[PDB]
């Protein structure tokens, strides 16, 4: 028996998201016709920590595994390049996404939405498997209906690969992480603290441990103290508080187990006389628009970088098969050159076998206007592969832009902008010196097209 080939079983349909580790791309079995969620893992881009016997035993035993709280893996698959984790796909999308898109938000609601994740983490834990970086964006709802469970991503993988150090990868991780995972010595109790702060931050709108930028984050994070003198702190029970500081203790062994929380008085009253906590919302709101926005212009910024990077890679590749000299190649060459430019950048888990870069060529073949077949220019063909992206990349910008401007003033404020940098760690003498030469009249205050003509100097642009 042969070697199981991923693509021989799955085809890409669409993007869903880069995630921790690796792009995650919808994908539907060739037989059946069931659609899962792959999480498509670069070996070049991502260090292991185990031997690989280590991870396949990991593997085998998440197969296995059944929980209504936790993602579900079917199937694994590993070719020279790449790690393909198979798991059913969810539709409702990120956790606070759906709670920022609600007029009333109380403790009952975040006494179910906790307990279900305690849920999770107490199976999870039981079989030795410890999440490390639990976070609002690994909270995925199952579907789009009101009621629906959360489902817990990511268990399991930090035990076997190392985290990018890159700063678009790790928007929001400093807000949810053990002091103890700092240090170095850490077990379980780790995903109990970070569902501590994701409980904190549910009931106040706020990070216990905040900060100008990520380090000092990390240093509030490092020292443990916390307040509950919030105003909004007073329409919450202490029933909640008491489970929180229990969450939220600083020495492991004297933290609360995820179990022993499930059975907190907290969790069985409100789950089993509650006003909205409409101050927490508003909070919610705007601390997500403001962390999507820093996500959104890093991810700008690493777009424009990778499009000067493919554009150049691309001309050299089809001026060296050009033998001609006179710029023209044919659609057979265009999709081999434009695989060459894969067998390197390592980046587009959405080309995943030769029919969907056929795909991707024709969408820009077709969109060369009117067409000629034989003698494509492909200087023109190199500027639409690549205006495309750039396209798309300015009008994800924009939408997060939009989303954060709530009162539609169509401006940020410069107080707004040190928020957004300090996120995306983005030093505050450079970027107030970018400010200075975009806004000359000392209005202190940016419109989009302005903020935009920021982030392009800050990339080298
Ligand atoms: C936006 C996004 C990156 O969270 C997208 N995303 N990420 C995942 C996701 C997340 C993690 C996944 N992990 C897997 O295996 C690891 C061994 C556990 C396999 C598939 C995974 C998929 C996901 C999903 N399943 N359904 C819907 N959306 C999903």
């Amino acid at each position: 028996h042969s070697t199981a080939i991923f693509s021989d079983r799955y085809k890409g349909q669409r993007v869903l998201g880069k995630g921790s580790f690796g792009e995650v791309i919808l994908c539907k079995d060739k037989i059946t016709g069931q659609e899962c969620a792959v999480k498509v893992i670069s070996k070049r881009q991502v260090k292991q920590k185990t031997d690989k016997e280590s991870l396949l035993r990991e593997v085998q035993l998440l197969k296995q595994l059944d929980h209504p709280n936790i993602m579900k893996l079917y199937e694994f698959f590993e070719d020279k390049g790449y790690f393909y984790l198979v798991g059913e796909v969810y539709t409702g999308g990120e956790l606070f996404d759906e709670i920022i898109s609600r007029k009333r938000f109380s403790e009952v609601d975040a006494a179910r939405i906790i307990r279900q994740v305690l849920s999770g983490i107490t199976y999870m834990h039981k079989n030795k498997i410890v999440h490390r970086d639990l976070k609002p964006e690994n909270l995925l709802l199952e579907s789009k209906s009101k009621d629906a469970n959360i489902r817990i991503i990511d268990f399991g993988l930090s035990t076997h690969f190392e985290a990018s150090k890159k700063m678009k990868d790790k928007i929001g991780t400093a807000y949810y992480i053990a002091p103890e995972v700092l240090h170095g010595t850490y077990d379980e109790k780790c995903d109990v603290w970070s569902t501590g702060v994701i409980l904190y931050i549910l009931l106040s709108g706020c990070p216990p441990f905040n900060g100008a930028n990520e380090y000092d984050i990390l240093k509030k994070v490092e020292k443990g103290k916390y307040t509950f003198e919030l105003p909004q702190w007073k329409k919450v029970s202490e029933s909640a508080k008491d489970l929180i500081r229990k969450m939220l203790t600083y020495v492991p062994s004297m933290r609360i187990s995820a179990r022993d929380a499930l059975d907190h008085e907290w969790i069985q009253t409100y789950t089993k006389d509650v006003p909205s906590l409409d101050n927490a919302i508003l909070n919610i709101r705007q601390f997500q628009g403001t962390q999507k926005l820093a996500q959104a212009a890093l991810l700008y910024m690493g777009s424009k970088l990778t499009s000067q990077d493919e554009t150049k890679e691309l001309t050299a590749i089809f001026h060296k098969m050009d033998k001609n000299g006179d710029g023209q190649l044919d659609r057979a060459e265009l999709i081999e050159g434009y695989k060459e430019l894969m067998r390197m950048k390592g980046q587009d888990a959405s080309m995943l076998d030769a029919s969907a870069v056929e795909h991707e060529v024709d969408q820009v073949l077709d969109a060369v206007d009117f067409d000629k077949n034989g003698y494509i220019e492909y200087s023109e063909f190199v500027t639409v592969a690549m205006d495309r992206k750039t396209l798309l990349s300015r009008e994800r910008l924009e939408r997060a832009f939009r989303m954060f401007d709530s009162d539609n003033s169509g401006k940020i404020s410069s107080t707004e902008l040190a928020t957004i940098f300090g996120v995306s760690d983005v030093d505050s003498e450079t970027w107030k010196s970018v400010l200075s030469e975009v806004d000359k009249n000392n209005d202190g205050e940016v419109d989009f097209d302005e903020f935009q003509q920021m982030l392009l100097k800050l990339c080298g642009n």
